[PDB]
C-alpha cells in the first residue's frame, strides 16, 4: 500500500513557498547521496542527488531549487557565481519520506570539440559537474524555491494529467507521480489518469524506469507510460523516434482527453517544442481542426503547462 509520510503539516500552507532563501544569503544544505541513473551506453551521465535541507527549504511539487556553485563569476570578478535552477525531482516529503530532503536529476554538461571530438574540461558546465561530483557531507548553497508554472492542479483529484518529458525534464513528473501513487497523502487521493511520455537516447539512458514501470502494475487503471528511444527507434517519417512521434501514435486519445479538460505538461529540452507544435498541427489538420484555435483555448482554460530550457 501507500508509504507513510511526515510531517502532515506540509499540507497546511495554501500558497507555495517562494524565494525563502535569496542569493546573497543562501541556505547551506548538505549532500546525502549522489548516484548515476544511467548505464554505460548512455551518451552522457545523469545523476540523482539527495540534499538535506533539514525542513528549512520546503517546496511544492513542480518547483525549482537554485544552486550557487562555488567560485567566482567569470564575467564579474569578486562576484559569486550565478544561480542555476534545477527542477525538484522529489515530492515535498522527499525520498526519505520525512520532509527533510529534496532531490535533483542533473545531466552533466560536457564539452566536445565539434570536429575532433576532443573533450575540454574547462568548457564543461560548472554547476552540473559540481553537483554530480559531490559526495556525502559536501555543502550546497541553496536558493529558492522558485517557480509556479509547473505546480500540480489538485482542485480536481480525478483530473487527467498528460506529462511530456525529454531527458532530465522528467524531474517534476517523478514528484507528481510519487504524490499521486506512492505516498499516503490523505488530502490528495488521485483517481484520474496520469500519462507519462518520456524521450531518452537509448535504454541505458532511461531515468527512474523501474519506478514508473511499477506504477503500471500497481495502478493499471490510472497510469499509462510510453517511451521514445531516439537512437534505438525511428519514426514514421524516418527520423529518430522523438516524443512528438509517440504523441502522434496516440493522437485521437490525446485530443479527446484534451477536449475533456486534461492538463498537458512539457518539460526538458527547449528544442522539442517546435517539433511538438509541428506534430500537433499536422494531427489537427488530419482531423479537420485548427491547432491554433485549440491551443488558444487550452491556454485560456489553463490546461497548458510548459517549462523548457
Ligand atoms: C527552470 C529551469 C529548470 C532546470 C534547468 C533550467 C531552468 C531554466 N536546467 C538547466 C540548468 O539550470 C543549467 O543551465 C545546466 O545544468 C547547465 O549549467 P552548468 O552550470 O553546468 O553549465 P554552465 O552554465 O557553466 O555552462 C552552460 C553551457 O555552456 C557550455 N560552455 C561553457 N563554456 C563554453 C565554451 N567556452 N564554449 C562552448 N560551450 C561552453 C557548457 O558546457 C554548458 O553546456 C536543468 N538541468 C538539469 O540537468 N536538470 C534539471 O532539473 C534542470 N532544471
Ligand atoms: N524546468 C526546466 O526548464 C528543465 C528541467 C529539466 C531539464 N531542462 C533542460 O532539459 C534538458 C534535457 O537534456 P538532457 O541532456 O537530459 O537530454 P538529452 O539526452 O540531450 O535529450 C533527451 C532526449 O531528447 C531527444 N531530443 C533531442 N532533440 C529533440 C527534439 N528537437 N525533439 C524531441 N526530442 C529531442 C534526444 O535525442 P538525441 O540526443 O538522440 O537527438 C534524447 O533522446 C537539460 O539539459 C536542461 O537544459 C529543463
Ligand atoms: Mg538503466
Amino acid at each position: 500500500s501507500k508509504v507513510s509520510v511526515a510531517p502532515l503539516h506540509l499540507e497546511s500552507a495554501k500558497e507555495p513557498p517562494l524565494n525563502t532563501y535569496k542569493p546573497k544569503e543562501p541556505f547551506t544544505a548538505t549532500i546525502v547521496s549522489v548516484e548515476s541513473l544511467v548505464g554505460p551506453k548512455a551518451p552522457g551521465e545523469t545523476c540523482h542527488i539527495v540534499i538535506d535541507h533539514g525542513g528549512n527549504v520546503p517546496y511544492w511539487e513542480g518547483q525549482s531549487y537554485g544552486v550557487i556553485p562555488p567560485g567566482e563569476n567569470p564575467k564579474k570578478p569578486g562576484a559569486p557565481q550565478n544561480v542555476r535552477l534545477y527542477s525538484i525531482a522529489s515530492t515535498r516529503y522527499g525520498d526519505n519520506f520525512d520532509g527533510r530532503t529534496g532531490s535533483l536529476c542533473v545531466r552533466r554538461a560536457v564539452y566536445y570539440d565539434p570536429e575532433t571530438g576532443k573533450e575540454d574540461p574547462s568548457k564543461n558546465g560548472v554547476c552540473s559537474n559540481f553537483l554530480c561530483n559531490s559526495k556525502p557531507g559536501d555543502k550546497i548553497q541553496l536558493t529558492g524555491p522558485s517557480g509556479k508554472i509547473m505546480l500540480l492542479p489538485e482542485e480536481d483529484p480525478n483530473a487527467t494529467h498528460i506529462m511530456i518529458a525529454t531527458g532530465t525534464g522528467v524531474a517534476p513528473f517523478r514528484g507528481y507521480l510519487r504524490r499521486m501513487f506512492m505516498e499516503d497523502v490523505p488530502n490528495y487521493r488521485f483517481g484520474g489518469l496520469a500519462w507519462l511520455f518520456l524521450g531518452v537516447a537509448n535504454s541505458d539512458s532511461l531515468l527512474y524506469d523501474e519506478e514508473f514501470t511499477s506504477y503500471l502494475k500497481q495502478y493499471p487503471d490510472n497510469f499509462r507510460y510510453d517511451k521514445a528511444l531516439s537512437r534505438e527507434q525511428k519514426n514514421r517519417s524516418g527520423g529518430k523516434m522523438y516524443v512528438q512521434d509517440k504523441i502522434e501514435e496516440y493522437s485521437d486519445e490525446i485530443f479527446k482527453l484534451l477536449d475533456g479538460g486534461a492538463h498537458i505538461y512539457f518539460c526538458g529540452l527547449k528544442g522539442m517544442m517546435p517539433g511538438i507544435q509541428d506534430t500537433l498541427k499536422k494531427v489537427a489538420e488530419r482531423r479537420g481542426e485548427s491547432w491554433d484555435q485549440k491551443l488558444a483555448q487550452l491556454k485560456k482554460n489553463k490546461q497548458w503547462h510548459v517549462e523548457v530550457a
